[PDB]
DNA sequence: ATATATATATATATATATATATATATATATATATATATATATATATATATATATATATATATATATATATATATATATATATATATATATATATATATAT
């Protein structure tokens, strides 16, 4: 009962000012975050190590082919969007699928080798194809 | 009229202590000066240079921290949405029925 009704650029408007003037009390702020520490503190440390081992990995990878620079970012950025997916549904056909079109994406609109995109997704999942 | 004690006086003189003076000189201490020089400490300057610390700059580069951005992607948290569905909670209804 959330996204039931259509919500125009006024009531969007209306209602995020509403919230955000709300969590800037000193109160409401401190008592909210102090509550949900202990619980965003456990989500970090589940989560984040899987995706400083594939920066690490993907790093070492990338000095190999002679990537340099800002260029890094892009097979980086890749990297870690094909672990989301490994991380979210896990692997199978479903997993294919989707790295068959982030490469496509990659390629087509970021200009990202096809080369080094594999030997990406051969560090990170094992194989250049992921099955 | 006598003896002991607390004081005031008339008259000269003596010893103890607190001070003020007339005249010169000596020693100790607190300071002010005339004349040169030395040593210790607090500071201001003339001329160059060195070491320590607080900052401002000329020119490039590096590391740590607080932020703002150019471009894509990831993780944690506060919220706003597009579209179905589920769970907890605060309420409004359509229809019948039960309990406080």
């Amino acid at each position: 009962a959330k996204g039931r009704t259509p919500r125009s650029f006024s009531q969007r408007y209306g209602k995020w000012n509403a919230k955000f003037t709300a969590f800037s009390n000193p109160t409401v702020a401190s008592t909210i975050l102090t509550n949900v520490a202990p619980i965003a503190q456990g989500n970090f440390q589940t989560n984040v190590p899987k995706f400083t081992s594939v920066n690490e990995q993907v790093s070492a990878v990338l000095t190999q082919y002679g990537v340099t620079g800002p260029s890094r970012a892009i097979y980086q950025g890749y990297g870690l969007k094909v672990a989301r997916a490994l991380n979210r549904i896990g692997a199978g056909p479903a997993l294919t699928n989707m790295v068959a079109g982030l490469k496509a994406y990659y390629v087509s609109a970021y200009g990202a080798n096809p080369e080094i995109l594999d030997a990406v997704t051969n560090i990170i999942l094992g194989s250049p194809t992921g099955y």
